[PDB]
């Protein structure tokens, strides 16, 4: 921060004494279940060497956790969202550049504990015989403990370039009714993957044995609301002062199948079975400072 | 935040140097026990590409946790709120759009701990007869711990479109007198679902054996006060500058029955037995910047 | 918050660019031990579709935790406050409405922990006679832990209408000298409800075996100070621009009796034995923007 | 802080009532997978004895965690980023100086606990044959516990001079599927280094037995975004008011290899196998207060 | 704070309505590996009885943790920084005075816990014989726990005078690969001082058995960045309005040696073996409000 | 706070619309090792019924932890600071009064935990002799835990009058190399008071067997920096508008002695052996609003 280097706070940030033009562009993709919102802000600070456009990608990508198949009463399939993605791309003939983005990848941490214990004990015993026993004992123990936090989904900034940036919010792991947590690779020799398995020995159809969405991460059903920011810069002398940009929202769905064996329920999970992709192209007019769809 | 991308804080937010028109619309639905309040704000920022309307849905949906049926003194029924809902809907054929909403679905987290311990011990023993003894021992243990927080009710943003948005506050689980927690699916072979069971084998009438509302989540009886925000945008060039909008408040009630088995009390819970729905239609006048009921 | 929806903070709040008229109305009800204070604020923001009145009900309802009867050694009685209440009410035939209120009911939470442990052990033994022994063992254990916070009293917003609103602060449970906590329904077969029992096998009279007020929640004796806000809105075109409003403060007292059994003291608690109710009627003059008592 | 020495906050900070010139310079190095961004600010405060340039080095160095080789199903190699570096360098024979930099090296801490316990116990035993026995026992135990936090990567300010400054973000250690953590030197006699080993004996081929990037630190694959600040000062009387400066972004990659021993997977890690280096030279024009990329 | 004594915040602070002159003076001492930076601020508040100069000593003292010596694969020496120091000194015969300084020595704390437990147990047993036994037991235990935080280095304000002030940042203790922590006086009868010992009985050269700098406090290698403030006051009527001041940066290095005994690695540490001292003299011109290096 | 009583924050504070005169007075007492600094501020707020002077006593009292004597290699003494004090005193014959002071004595707290556990267990045993055994057990345990924080030194406001105020910072207790903590009264029958004992058995000289100052509280050696505030009020109509005030800094030193008994080191501590006192007298001129050293 500026204060750490003996400079008045806010001194080096841009946007002071400038009129800012902003806008909202909203579209709903019915087929893909995606509410897409762009909030943009043109900042033309005459004391900065470039024009700036801040694009915030918001809206909501529905989760769409649902039983999709009934193969008798012993087999059923569940489609669920293992990743949500947002990407923005400038065509290669553009001279505008991606300059910044938020959020970014943070360094994770963990807590470690080491313990060393030693003790001594003794006793004296005796019965009716008048027999007398005695014990002297000692012990030592070493312990190691590891503690850390795990979100149900991780938010990740994909490796950006000056023309492309994106984020992915990916399923990490989840608690299933106090058990687990489980992830996409969990495997028990008997029950297989119990990720969304409701009961191990239930007497209902397969289609009825999936964990209730209300008892799982709300992202799985109701969905995820992106809140990402991208900063695009533009030289004021560039000959072409209009720029196209593509914004893509994406849902990747896994396939979770419960089948009944002779004895108990067994689960399996197939990764990246389906992908839903929704794209928009926008026109950035740097001279009028407006952004429009198409 | 703007500061993360080297921009003066607040630079890209809308609403500076603009007169804002606000209003309160209050109605009480006696039949459904719902105090409904709309707080609205028209923001017409000339530097923004759209007119904006912020609608805050507040008020209170009474819980109405209540002993309803008397089927003897060995059987009784309790109606209780398993979900509160608020929804807003715009005419599908019109131009106004849902642009934003708050709150949204947050990513949940959990804490994980792993522990590895090993130790060594020894002793020397002996009695009076003279027999000397000794022992040498070792041990190892592995532990795993999972910790996380659980609210009594979860607040969830339902998958929104550009014409419809809603929230649901759903019962999650609850502590019953230091026991549990229990939820809508809790089942004990003997006592059944003990969610609102005051005693396991008390000798009072059924209707006298339900948990006291004061010892349960206050949402169950006194009720829940929504505090949700919806942002609606409107093109200034749209030919029709009046828009109707529907706001629906909803209470979903479960049916929790106690019944005396020869030995002890047994509870059952039926999901989504009753639904109470209260609707209002409002007129949004974008030109006068007012909102009215009807 | 406005910031979450890309709007300058404070942009949508009411009250800017307006002169606000405020007042204090204080009354003390000696019979009921209630200091009652209304702090009101008229906000007439021309950019808002209604006139607004914010009423804050403050003051203090004394607790009045006291022994009220002492028949004999074996039996004494203690009156104590199990609930404090504040309520406001407008006439149902008038157009002023309750619009908002604070505080409201918050969603409670709890912490859950699950633990799985397994281990292996072994040993060898030796005799002075030469005998040699050996042991191999294993174990597994599962644990569940539940943690949560409990206030001595809970603050609750009662189901409001557009004409009536109220709060109740109700006794929840309490620690008695490191024991418990106990509540109004605690029951031990031997010793009764031990809520305010100063000593079980203690050998003193009854009206002196009650927990000292200093060792209990201060609300029980010194009392509770309400701090509740109600917002009332009024159409500027309403024909009648004067409105009466009733404010009620209430104390509900339980009856805690302890009687002596052959061997040990025993306590019992009777719920909602007495109720103390103190009412005031105020006149809201929306045109003069003033509020007064007894009209 | 100024407040600790009785001075109005902000009084001694530079930059008040000055027009500040700022700029962004962005370049993408395709070969090395590095998005490089300089954000600069010229502060010419007339009440300060020097002109100042604040250079913020941002952008993103891709991680590039990838299986680069496989030699049959029994052997495979994984290239992964063990360090990210940013360095800036001024001409040795010019008068612009590095004056300050952020972040810097912080002092680490740890929590220590000591415990002393002692106890006594006894019992009385017996059977139906009228035979009784007794046990008196005592014990004492001492314990020591050490607790501290460990980030997956450490951020370190390299020893700066008045002409050179740099940072390195180096791999520290990491949890692999609830196990470990492991680091670059972890060694088990049987499984070798397990840092990025997916299973100890799965039947898949080697190239498929590496930990999934999604289950590891996101810096390893998607990469690290520098956010470092360098302050450069310049005497206003210096004869040469243009200065070149080099900025270098660097990725150091280790080589993690899995080998199917006939019975299980064994891992090895070779340090600092490859280095990717991306340089830019900029011109600082102190008179025009602008910064431009030479290339 | 002013608020605690009913005074508007900031009311008693210096600097209101005053132009402040500031400067940066940077020098790099190559021989001693010290980047030295003075940031100064002249505050001449006419409502204050003295002229003030705030001197902030910053920059970086490199750690310089390195293997310096070798005597076969059996011995080796490591030089490492056990203290960093900064000192400022005014002429004993001038009237300029040291008035304040930051940071200062804080009072340390610790957490104490006492535990008392008692229990009772019993059992009944039996076999095929039909013999039935039983047991009754009791126990009591007392526990004491002590918890506190320990930084790797401690920051200490040395006893100041009105002419001299200084700080020292001294090595406290450190965790070595989950073991320890160790300090300069740690001694194990077999392994001696294990502070920077990588392994107890590895089959490598002694020089290769020192802990990797990346796994130790970053101050040891990359170094420490001072951030200390000194306030100097000057009477406006003093006849001599120029003052010299000396600023000294210092690194004290210990000598950590590993030697192979017939069986295992043994470490020793010699305190304060070497000292690196770097001095500058500055001229404070109170009339021009500038500070310059006398060279 | 003003907000708690419905009053705009800062409304009731003193100072607004006033020019404030401030000053620094510095003296160093070489004999006593005390850097003494007064920072003063005259506040003459015309809307306040009195003139105010705020005096902040700062600087540093050196600790001066040191080996002062050794008579033989078997007996040595250590002088160390058990208390630091600052006091201000007005003439009782005059009308200036002490009105306020900071910091003050805070109420200390502690955490209490009670635990009740009970369990049941059983087993079945048996050998190759065919013989079988069985066991049934139960247990109950009660636990109490007390937790609280203890600073190495306590900061205490001494009972003030309208003419005298003072603070003392007194040694409380201290950890010695992971052991203890120990205080001025700690006593072990064999080793005595081990407060500053380096080793119990070392073969070094007595004067070489004291804890290193770097491993003890830094206040013991480098010293303590007061930061105390005193407010003095003065009636504007008082006939005598000049006031003398005394400021005293004080160090109390204990005398910790090690002596070697036949088989080990034993420590003793004598309280309040020496006292170092440094005084200054200042003139407060309420009319010129200046303070000077006499």
């Amino acid at each position: 921060a500026d204060s750490d280097i003996n400079i008045k706070t806010g001194t080096t940030d841009i946007g002071s004494n400038t009129t800012v033009k902003t806008g909202d562009l909203v579209t709903y993709d019915k087929e893909n279940g995606m509410h897409k919102k762009v909030f943009y802000s043109f900042i033309d600070d005459k004391n900065h060497n470039k024009k700036l456009l801040v694009i915030r990608t918001k809206g909501t990508i529905a989760g769409q956790y649902r039983v999709y198949s009934e193969e008798g009463a012993n087999k059923s399939g569940l489609a669920w969202p293992s990743a949500f993605k947002v990407q923005l791309q400038l065509p290669d003939n553009e001279v505008a550049q991606i300059s910044d983005y938020y959020p970014r990848n943070s360094i994770d941490t963990k807590e470690y504990m080491s313990t060393l214990t030693y003790g001594f004990n003794g006793n004296v015993t005796g019965d009716d015989t008048g027999k007398i026993g005695g014990l002297i004992g000692a012990n030592v123990s070493i312990g190691h403990t590891l503690k850390y936090v795990q979100p149900d989904f991780k938010t990740i900034l994909e490796s950006p370039t000056d023309k492309k940036v994106g984020w992915k919010v990916i399923f990490n792991n989840m608690v299933n009714q106090n058990w687990g947590p489980y992830d996409r690779d969990s495997w028990n020799p008997v029950y297989g993957n119990q990720l969304f398995m409701k009961t191990r020995n239930g007497s209902m159809k397969a289609a009825e044995n999936f964990l209730d969405p209300n008892k799982a991460s709300s992202l799985l059903s109701s969905g995820f609301s992106p809140d990402f920011a991208t900063v695009i810069t533009m030289d004021r002398k560039a000959s072409k002062q209009q720029t196209n940009i593509d914004v893509i929202y994406e849902r990747v769905r896994d396939d979770y199948q419960l089948h009944w064996t002779s004895t108990n329920w067994k689960g399996t999970n197939t990764k990246d079975k389906w992908t839903d992709r929704s794209s928009e192209r926008y026109k950035i007019d740097w001279e009028k400072e407006e952004m429009t769809n198409l």
